[PDB]
């Protein structure tokens, strides 16, 4: 919800805070170069959690690859199987917290 | 369109200016009481013109009176004429410039 700020008089503005998040994809090591081009730019609200931001990134990867579904099957990639995978998003140092540069992978951020 | 403010780092904020407008009605001088109570509070963008503002106040007046349209016919009010009538909005001094307090009437602000 945008925060309404009244300055007295008669004028009222409402602001919303976002953060420009750039994601480097490590999903398949092959089609990652095209994911870092077509669905690598995001802008998320400050109050959002990573568990819910991983969903819009998930929907964007499939919507990016769905038109070219038939050129993925020779590579062994199944969008139906990819549609239900667990997309993890962690910091540049490796932690499930929002940040500028984040990594996307099917596996947790190591240990 | 909300103006985007890049503060460096990765934080982007969207700012949109609005203006609190309350309109004292001069439409019928019998139902002007119930109009000043249920559709006299608006929040308009700083750049909106009055001729376009008159269209949302017009719809808000008819949509306020439509659920009780059958009680307006004994008073001599027909929405089908109000639905197609022309609504003027002017400053406290009779100018076509937005302000906190404006008037609404079927006639221009005198001469």
């Amino acid at each position: 919800a945008p925060t309404k700020v009244t300055f007295g008089d008669d004028t009222v503005i409402e602001v919303q805070g976002y953060k420009s998040v750039n994601i480097t994809f490590e999903l398949d090591e092959r089609i990652d170069k095209v994911l870092n081009e077509k669905c690598s730019a995001y802008t998320v609200e400050l109050g959002t959690e990573v568990n819910e931001f991983a969903c819009v990134v998930a929907d964007a990867v499939i919507k990016t690859l769905q038109p070219v579904s038939e050129l993925l099957t020779p590579l062994g990639i199944d969008l139906d199987e990819w549609s239900m995978a667990t997309y993890y998003l962690f910091d540049e140092s490796g932690e499930f917290k929002l940040a500028s540069h984040m990594y996307c992978s099917f596996y947790p951020p190591d240990e």
